[PDB]
């Protein structure tokens, strides 16, 4: 399985191993003002969305195929899919148990070291942790969705068919893997949890939104692109 | 030379259902049932009601003494910066919060339980402001004249920001004095401008959520006061 092994391979690469889990923020207990934030708060915000669109961009470069989509297909797939892998991504790896939001450089914080920046967007992005958890996907089967979340059809794609058939060819790698586990289905029922993925997404916009008109500090120009390209109106 | 208080109270008087006027025909407590999500018919009645508000308001505004002689560009800009402030301050106040009852600028009366669809969360808190205003118990002078200040204050890009700030001078005199007339009372009415921006915010939050849903679109007007008044 080559196209398999590269997309799980890009994944474990994408992300910290329990080697390199940074607790060197982490608080078990914060005392929070809920309902507001300062500027150290927004610009953490800002700071995760930022690395994570980074490490993501780096992924998104290991999947073949993908660095040979145009460059601006490249960017379309990136933006599009960005708020949707950052919490994908985010949920498959934090630990809702403990409360705890591991992000993608291995930093680790508690919802409540969360609370003021990210609103109620976390305690959200933790209860789809709990029901994504719930459906055991296992790290190959993961390694697929997730290219699939970025790797689909968007108005404006230059070269669409190359998506698509690139689309095929995830969807078989993945295909062939659930049937090795099994020696199509709980595929049904993971895409019952998408709307509360695309809820999700949608918080992200709202957040980001309200952060803007507050502008307690400014969103650093890639994410406020995206922001700005994504929204339909 | 007030005389300014007594233009105000008939500008904010005129602009506003009679009691003999209000419209009940709707109104019900009961709704069959909530959960789960906004559809189309809530969607167009929040941009109904918010779309009612615009001609009453410009046509209160151009009552105010002093308002039509600024310039025109200055009053277009100051009325579509505090349109949602005034649509929330004026629905406050002329609600009943204590009943969950919404009194709008036709007439009509709702339930919060039938607006709560359109509104979402913003109108919990904009109930929430009523019952503080109303424990206020601002009366018909000092409110004409709060109201008035909510619309003639400082905003980015006024031809003649200090004319502004003449009429508005004026006008917190006449609402100082009519207090005394009848400070810590005061600076406890005026407490109450800093929370209605916070919720005209909540109400930008509100309509930039509708308008990425899109079941239906703002009009044009509204579309309008929103994408203009975003600071960025």
């Amino acid at each position: 399985a080559n196209l398999l092994t590269s997309l799980v391979r890009a994944h474990l690469d994408s992300g910290p191993s329990t080697a390199k889990l940074d607790y060197s923020k982490f608080q078990e207990l914060v005392l929070p003002h809920f309902g507001k934030e300062d500027a150290g708060d927004v610009q953490q915000f800002y700071d995760l969305l930022s690395g994570s669109l980074e490490v993501i961009r780096k992924w998104a470069e290991k999947i073949p195929g993908f660095a040979e989509l145009s460059p601006a297909d490249q960017d379309l797939l990136l933006e599009w899919a960005f708020l949707e892998l950052f919490i994908l991504r985010l949920a498959y790896r934090s630990k809702p148990g403990e409360g705890k939001l591991i992000f993608c450089s291995g930093l680790v914080l508690h919802r409540l070291q969360c609370a003021r920046g990210f609103g109620d967007w976390i305690d959200s992005i933790l209860a789809f942790s709990r029901s994504l958890h719930s459906l055991l996907v296992d790290v190959p089967a993961f390694a697929c969705l997730s290219a699939l979340v970025l790797i689909t059809d968007r108005h404006g794609l230059q070269e669409p068919r190359r998506v698509e058939e690139l689309q095929n060819r995830i969807a078989s790698c993945l295909k062939e893997h659930v049937a090795a586990v099994a020696g199509a289905s709980c595929l049904s029922r993971l895409l019952g949890k998408l709307p509360e993925l695309r809820t999700l997404c949608t918080q992200g916009l709202q957040r980001i939104f309200y952060l803007k008109l507050e502008d307690l500090v400014p969103p650093p120009p890639i994410i406020d692109k995206i922001f700005m390209d994504t929204l339909p109106f």
